[PDB]
């Protein structure tokens, strides 16, 4: 695990969305804007990270792109359904990543925790590792979704 300062060439590549939590479960539910399934991360020449992910819109699996600009060591900013600012808490370039994001629209804000894996699934130990981390941020256990149990739009990948 790399808690402190990271690299980026080593976070690039293909990832799978595994767990997703939000103190506003409304955003990550079917039809939720933040119900994304990440695919690949590319580090651009300007140090920004180009994210490619799928979400199911109107019953159809969709492709989305977003460039996140570096604002801090391990921190980025993205415009998507508002202004987003997320921080990478833990990164094992080989296995997974867990990040914290906050979305803002005017005076309305909400929280989001994500767990990506180099593979489609991780061991049920990290699962709990994530639950704990959410517990301590205000994201109730009933607000944590396991994406492996639903359609993660794999056809679009590649």
């Amino acid at each position: 695990v790399v808690t402190s300062n990271f690299d980026a060439s080593k976070i690039a590549g293909e990832w799978y969305s595994i767990l997703l939590a939000s103190d506003a479960k409304e955003n990550i539910e079917e039809n939720g804007s933040m119900r994304v399934f990440v695919e690949h991360i590319r580090v651009l020449d300007n140090s920004s990270l180009a994210f490619k992910f799928q979400r199911k819109v109107n019953g159809e699996c969709t492709d989305f792109y977003a460039v996140c600009d570096k604002v801090g060591d391990g921190v980025y900013t993205v415009a998507y359904y508002g202004e987003n600012k997320f921080r990478l808490l833990e990164v094992n370039y080989s296995d997974y990543v867990i990040l914290h994001l906050v979305d803002v629209n005017g005076d309305k804000t909400f929280q989001l925790m994500e767990f990506y894996g180099r593979k489609p699934d991780v061991e049920p130990k990290l699962k709990d590792k994530f639950v704990e981390i959410c517990q301590q941020y205000g994201i109730i256990k009933e607000n944590i979704i396991d994406l492996t149990k639903i359609d993660r739009c794999f056809q679009l990948r590649g």
